[PDB]
């Protein structure tokens, strides 16, 4: 009665879109440095506790970074510890390790007063 559809003609990956339920527990790394690596960052952080995962926005137009990425932990520990911890220091400068944020709902009314 009911018939399912495939594509055929496919460029990018499909192993991210399947996983919903590990999404928390990731950590926002601002203000990172020009030599400042995802390994570097797996390297750097592993120091603190254990990582998951790392990433690192980047350009595959020039290679070069955006000065920001994230560190997966995985351990809830760990966070723990660098939450407690606001200075972090990495190539002689501060940089701005935070922990996710999530998104809040609208209220009611907006234009009450009309003219």
């Amino acid at each position: 009665m009911h018939h399912h559809h495939h594509h055929s003609t496919s460029v990018d990956l499909g192993t991210e879109n399947l996983y919903f339920q590990s999404n928390a527990g990731k950590m926002f790394i601002g203000g990172l440095s020009w030599q400042t690596s995802p390994d570097s960052l797996r390297d750097y952080f592993s120091k603190f506790g254990e990582i998951r995962e790392c990433m690192v926005m980047r350009d595959p137009t020039t290679k070069r970074s955006r000065g920001f990425g994230f560190v997966t932990f995985a351990d809830p520990a760990s966070v723990d510890k660098v939450l407690g911890q606001p200075h972090h220091e990495l190539d002689s400068k501060t940089i701005d390790p935070k922990v996710a944020f999530p998104r809040r709902a609208q209220p009611k009314m907006v234009t009450r007063t009309k003219k």
